[PDB]
């Protein structure tokens, strides 16, 4: 049963792989090998060619990323040789480190070796590689809180914060084998952060605001084929909205508009004056500003949504069916101004792609 | 078959809206002779008492509409005994005239006949009892574009509007046994309009915008117990977006966006500069301030969105399902800024309730 989903899905994958690369008579050899591989062995060893072109299908399926129109491009690397935590540890600050580039962003993804008997051979703690601690002692709250629960989890293992509103969360993993994940300071050469400060109203710095420039998703599942590759990294650069309007404005993270509503100079008193429209699209703005002063990577909504028309298009003109999911595809501010906002999107799931996992805490 | 729709839909219904009214021992009695009336009849007739109580059931359960808290104020208004197009007329400016109520509008529906053989008694042409003209004559885009071809159908009736930005649409509606429908101009005393105005930038009103108070929806069918009410025209108030973040917004409507960005002095060049979502901001805050300026309901988003919280927890106490469309009761405006957006909305059609139906032009 359990290998049979794997050859099914293994033959799905490398006919569709092959056709894409134009290496269509090859897929009749390809899949014997992989049987006899799979019969000898319980799994299969992807090509690098099959590995890079499956992770960059993962990407183009998935439904909730506007950012889909640059899938071709993704920059893969491959780290199936890595054995040692140290490797992983300098595979990652490798991945930081190729991925920002100085701020001219790589669409980057790391790819570690696969579970085995569902049995994981690294398992990345991590949400992102790059994320600020958050604390909550008796009802002082300190940094993200999105953060919490693995914030406390590093402190158990005798990481401790500093306690600062943007403590760098040290990078963390387990091998397997290894009861105990080990825990990594992040080298502060490495990250870059960006200062918020808004194009006309100068008070805005009080505020006190920063970001980092890159999110490098570490917690998701790349599957291809048939395998499970549970530690596999990614990153693009921001879409504007996601730092304006989820991580620095939502109630339960940041929560920072009304007091960017009093740095703009409105009151925050009446639902009729808009007061949390106002503040969102001026810290909105700061964002962006700050992250292209800075020569850090980063699309606004409407550049987006233009980009994401392309792909569609794309797809069309490829004769792939598009997929998407619609709640996520909207961006958070002004979704009407988007032409995402006036059609629908089918949901399906299609493979390879990226999937959620169960956290290794809490 | 369409009998056996009938008495199942009549059966369900029945049951629960005596529920409800802690009628619950009548039911049986009730039934009988709703089930004899079919027989003798082919059909049955509703009594006032289920009429109502269906009716706020319909918007109780309209997936849609963030407004629900207050299903059960619903004015109800029952015009079955309506034969002539005269009664038609006069009861359609009633209905304008008690939900306007001098701005203080009062939620209100005009229950007609219902169909008979699926034969309508009673036929509504107009979209909205109150809707601007559009048109679109050789490049030259005059009005709401969406008022486009039932304005068409009005000038083949020998109707010809005067082709302002906002010329008010003629009552059109058909009586069965008639092969047109008939138009009649409504009187200007009964519709009040509210002039855009901004409460700080004076230039606003160098736009010329105006809207009108009250969106009374007058194409859809209510359909109670497999009776099919396919005249009924319902009101709300406005909920501010709805004309600052579509009707006025919309490219597709009447694209004001650029002619705002202008007058609130910013410029619509880049789109990092969030000047559409500026734009769109200071727009919507026209609108409510505007309508509050000039005495005629409306309601903001953000208060909106905490009277549907009070639905949702009216509905749990009360034991009843929630049901929602999330892709419709988030707002366009900020919609990360309400509780609806964090959540999810089972949208499973329940009975009674409001349904599309086929135009009868175009
Ligand atoms: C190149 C720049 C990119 C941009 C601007 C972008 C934009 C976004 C945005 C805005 C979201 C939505 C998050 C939310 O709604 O809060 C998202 C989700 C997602 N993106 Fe992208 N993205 C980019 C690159 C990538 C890359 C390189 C991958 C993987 C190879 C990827 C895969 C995904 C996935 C899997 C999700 C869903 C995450 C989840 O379900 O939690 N994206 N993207
Ligand atoms: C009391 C004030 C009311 C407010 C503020 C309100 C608010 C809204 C809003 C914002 C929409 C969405 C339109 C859109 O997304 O563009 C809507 C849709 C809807 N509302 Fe309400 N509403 C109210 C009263 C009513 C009443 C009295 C009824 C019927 C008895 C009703 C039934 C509906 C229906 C059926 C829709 C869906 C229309 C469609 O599918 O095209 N609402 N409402
Ligand atoms: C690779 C990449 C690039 C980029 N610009 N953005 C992303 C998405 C980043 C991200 C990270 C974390 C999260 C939190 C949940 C995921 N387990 C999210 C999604 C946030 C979200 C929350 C809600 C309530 C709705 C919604 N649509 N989206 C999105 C990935
Ligand atoms: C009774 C009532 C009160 C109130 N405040 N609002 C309404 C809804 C009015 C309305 C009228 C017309 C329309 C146009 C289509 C309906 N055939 C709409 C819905 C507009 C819309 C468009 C799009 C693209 C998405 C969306 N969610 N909603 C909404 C009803
Ligand atoms: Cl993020
Ligand atoms: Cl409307």
């Amino acid at each position: 049963e359990e290998k049979e989903i794997l050859w099914n899905e293994a033959k799905a994958f490398i006919a569709a792989c092959y056709q894409e690369l134009g290496k269509a008579a090859e897929v009749k050899d390809r899949l014997a090998d992989i049987k006899s591989e799979i019969d000898l062995t319980g799994s299969y060893v992807h090509t690098k060619e099959e590995l890079e072109h499956g992770a960059k299908m993962a990407w183009r399926n998935s439904n909730r990323c506007i950012g889909r129109l640059f899938w071709n491009s993704l920059n893969v690397i491959d780290r199936r040789d890595v054995r040692t935590k140290e490797e992983v540890r300098d595979a990652l600050f490798h991945h930081i480190e190729t991925a920002t580039n100085n701020g001219k962003i790589r669409p980057t993804i790391t790819i570690f070796p696969p579970e085995e008997k569902g049995e994981k051979q690294v398992e990345i703690w991590n949400h992102q590689l790059i994320r600020y601690a958050g604390y909550e002692s008796d009802g002082e709250r300190i940094g993200d809180p999105a953060s919490c629960s693995l914030t406390a989890a590093c402190e158990e293992l005798g990481w401790r914060g500093e306690r600062t509103d943007f403590d760098l969360l040290p990078l963390i993993f387990r091998m397997k084998g290894d009861e105990q994940p080990v825990w990594y300071e992040l080298p502060r050469s490495l990250v870059i952060e960006v200062p918020i400060t808004h194009p006309d109203i100068e008070a805005f710095s009080d505020l006190e605001l920063k970001w980092y420039g890159v999110p490098i998703i570490s917690d998701m599942k790349l599957e291809v084929g048939g395998i499970h590759y549970n530690a596999a990294p990614f990153n693009g650069w921001y879409m504007g909205t996601e730092i304006g309007a989820r991580n620095l404005a939502d109630e339960k993270r940041y929560d920072k508009l009304k007091k960017v509503a009093s740095v703009i100079g409105i009151a925050a008193d009446y639902n009729t004056d808009l007061w949390k429209d106002q503040a969102l699209v001026e810290l909105n703005k700061a964002v962006l500003h700050s992250y292209k002063k800075q020569g850090v990577s980063i699309v606004d909504h409407h550049t987006a949504a233009s980009q994401f028309k392309r792909f569609e298009e794309q797809a069309e003109e490829a004769g792939r069916k598009l997929t998407g999911d619609w709640t996520w595809l909207i961006p958070p501010i002004s979704p009407a101004a988007t032409h995402i906002f006036h059609r629908s999107y089918d949901n399906s799931i299609v493979k390879p792609n990226y999937f959620y996992q169960d956290k290794p805490y809490e």
